[PDB]
């Protein structure tokens, strides 16, 4: 499974778990990191006055805005800091969209649970430089 | 605590413990706190970077150039604390009241309990809400 270690591809963590969000941002479900989202997910992105809580919630926001996938991306320097059951990762995004790029901050939070899949608990995305 | 006393862990509310040192920071007179708070591998981002700040010495470096705290009052909205283990991560919306001016700000920090019992950040990301409304 994409989210369960193994003695291959999964067998270091940060690999599988960039490899995970690469996966994700690349389907074209709308609800690929909605299926990778624990129960008590928390969610930042542009758009929210405040984060959304809670795995329904989010499965809602996300069936509301049907966004596609980029045409293409680039994850820079992806970070991922483990401690026990938890994988922060950290990357900067380049987005391509229509012939334009957006670019992005993204902090996710991935927790081993005890069936040992990696689900995300906590996924932030904002703009690079907004405002400037 | 059983549990707690096997582990040399503190029998405290960990929710509370972490919301109250991130108040502690952002109203400290201290404009270093946070750098203080945080790790050697501290990950950071905030809305004038076009790069995320990797490692505790880069932090140090960004922070020397900053004038803080910017606010003397500030509203935490909902703070939520997911406790894993070792990890705490903090979500908060923030009003903040620079003099005549508000900025409304999204906010994620993770903490990592060291073996010291110390709880501290090793990753950061402020954003603003709705920069683009």
């Amino acid at each position: 499974q994409k989210n369960m270690e193994n003695k291959t591809l999964n067998e270091n963590i940060p690999e599988m778990i960039i490899s995970l969000e690469k996966e994700a941002l690349a389907s074209t479900d709308p609800m690929a990191f909605v299926e990778l989202s624990d129960t008590d997910v928390i969610y930042f992105d542009p758009s929210l006055e405040t984060k959304i809580e809670g795995l329904e919630q989010l499965r809602t926001y996300y069936k509301g805005m049907q966004l596609p996938p980029a045409d293409h991306f680039d994850m820079i320097r992806p970070v991922v800091q483990v401690a026990q059951n938890i994988a922060v990762l950290t990357f900067n995004l380049d987005s391509y969209l229509s012939d334009k790029v957006i670019k992005w901050n993204c902090t996710e939070v991935y927790r081993r649970n005890p069936d040992n899949q990696w689900k995300i608990i906590q996924t932030h995305w904002s703009y690079v430089k907004p405002l400037d």
